[PDB]
């Protein structure tokens, strides 16, 4: 269930993290507008980049705090403000949200792995009402 799934990705979290924001930057060329010095570069290239490892694994970390305090797949409003007033993400629209959400249920449909893909896609749909109802348009 999306419990386990939480504990699973936490058992190889900076992978996991780097393979599905990899697979997010890759559907959605348009979002390295967002990731500048992300722009021009190969997965290995990426991969390589002591930056790149340590911002989308520290962004799994929150995301993972974020799954295991949701009730039902239902994020805390607590959690979706922080996440609407943090700094780093000023200029986002929940679309940004909607297309992590999408790249990370593909990657867990196209895994060999008993993921719960369908409480993922949940999860990332109340995450992002929740974002817009903390005010993130
Ligand atoms: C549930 C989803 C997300 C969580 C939990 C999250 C969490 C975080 C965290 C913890 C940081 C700080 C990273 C660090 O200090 O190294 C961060 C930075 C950032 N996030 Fe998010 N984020 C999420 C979704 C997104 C999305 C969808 C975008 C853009 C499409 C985004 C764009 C950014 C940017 C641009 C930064 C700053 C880049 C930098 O570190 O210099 N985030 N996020
Ligand atoms: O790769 C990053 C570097 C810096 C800050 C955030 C990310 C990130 C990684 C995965 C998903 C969303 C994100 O904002």
């Amino acid at each position: 269930g999306f419990k386990q799934d939480i504990a699973t990705l936490r058992g190889d979290l900076r992978t996991y993290a780097q393979d599905i924001f990899l697979a997010f930057l890759n559907k959605y060329p348009d979002e390295k507008r967002n990731f500048k010095n992300y722009v021009g570069k190969s997965d290995q290239e990426l991969k390589s980049m002591a930056k790149f490892g340590d911002h989308t694994e520290k962004v799994f970390n929150l995301m993972m705090e974020v799954a295991d305090r949701a009730t039902d797949c239902v994020p805390l409003a607590s959690d979706a403000s922080t996440l609407v007033q943090m700094k780093q993400h000023s200029g986002l629209t929940t679309g940004n949200f909607e297309k992590l959400f999408v790249a990370l249920v593909e990657y867990m449909r196209a895994s060999g792995q008993s993921f719960d893909s369908q409480s993922w896609d949940r999860f990332g749909k109340n995450l992002v009402s929740a974002l817009s109802s903390a005010g993130m348009k």
